[PDB]
């Protein structure tokens, strides 16, 4: 989500996944703001084992 409430760090890793940035970003624009939190974990398990 462009809002970037407290997930600015997640937006960073979202740019990190340039191989999938346009997909996650575009979705979050239309999809609920709460969905940003889920996509934070989605790419965590996607890019790496996990981001904890």
């Amino acid at each position: 989500g462009s809002v970037e409430k407290l997930t600015a760090d997640a937006e960073l890793q979202r740019l990190k996944n340039e191989r999938h940035e346009e997909a996650e970003l575009e979705r979050l624009k239309s999809e609920r703001h709460d969905h940003d939190k889920k996509e934070a974990e989605r790419k965590a398990l996607e890019d790496k084992l996990a981001d904890y």
